């Protein structure tokens, strides 16, 4: 067993320490966040920080890193979409994180395709098999490191046919959702089992 | 494609809605949180909400659901361990979530084994292959649904030999870390690829 002390971790070069600490949370979700400004200019960003907050009411949280437009659009319009990345699109999803021209939509820049549904004024990713609209409820600034904790209410959900079981469970491996580890590693899930209420 | 509206989701029975909304974040990390009270009584809980907050300083966040002892111990002593669940121990990890006697340690109650390291006064899970000590920095109460957002600084990390690559990356599949989806589904990761800075 190897031991990395607090001092040893601080000694590491910035990028090495980044890969290392970002690996420590365990698996993370891979989601595309669809937004637009008030003039209808769209944006799309991959994030790995979507976190469940509750089912009643249905609340989802995410942490925004210390592009600017995704957070700015959310703050200005209060609307966004969350779209599962899947194995067919994880390369294009990853590409959204590149730095683009100020007015360059990551939808336009990549092979991903926007989609508007149910009068919701933020674009969905057409290629995503599980996605939902979200309305901003609260944002909390974390001064400890400059992150933003964005809290929103789930509105509408769209999911491939046959994916949602009668008890509400969705098999993420069956719809080919991908997971992330570290800053840049993508994985599919291989189901072990569902375990009953302990 | 199926569409579940806000109204449809609210119509679902509590447990069905729970499975459904908890599936929507995508994959989640599976971590055991080791704690003890001021008298040395230990506790252990599985959580699926550990989230990366930053690498400099190294901060990890977690959301505690709306057992009491894990949060109480953290608040009273300011110390806890975060331990990756792996394929060999996910059944026992799941069992920690059962309701136990007031003074019954989940270490004692399950096949998992406590371990103290480097003078840190919170127990580690011996069987975990990636684990770290954490010191409480901040806790924020979320009144929107009664959750607690617990923020701590990573102190010491312990990891199986050969797991940490020279660039800091840790292959979670190689150390057999497990992921969670929904409320009760466990998975291993099957690596697709690491992608370069876009
Ligand atoms: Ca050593
Ligand atoms: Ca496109
Ligand atoms: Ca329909
Ligand atoms: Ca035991």
């Amino acid at each position: 067993g190897m031991h990395f002390s607090k001092e040893h971790i601080n000694a590491l070069e910035t990028r090495t320490r980044a890969h290392f600490i970002n690996s420590l949370s365990g698996f993370k979700s891979a989601n595309l966040i669809g937004t637009q400004d008030r003039q209808g200019n769209t944006n799309l960003s991959i994030v790995s920080s979507v976190i469940h907050l509750g089912a009643n009411p249905p609340l989802m949280g995410m942490i925004i890193r210390p592009p600017r437009h995704t957070f700015e659009n959310i703050m200005q319009t209060g609307l966004y979409t969350i779209n599962h990345v899947n194995q067919s699109i994880y390369e294009q999803a990853h590409q959204t994180s590149a730095r683009y021209d100020k007015d360059e939509s990551e939808f336009e820049a990549t092979g991903l395709t926007p989609e508007y549904l149910s009068d919701f004024c933020a674009p969905f990713v057409k290629e995503s098999r599980l996605k939902y609209s979200v309305k901003l409820v609260e944002h909390q600034h974390l001064a400890i490191n400059g992150t933003e904790f964005v809290i929103g209410e789930i509105v509408d959900v769209y999911v491939d046919d046959n994916a949602v079981q009668t008890d509400g469970f969705i098999d993420l491996q069956a719809i080919d959702t991908v997971a992330i580890s570290g800053l840049d590693c993508y994985y599919t899930g291989d189901k072990l089992a569902r375990l009953p209420y302990a």
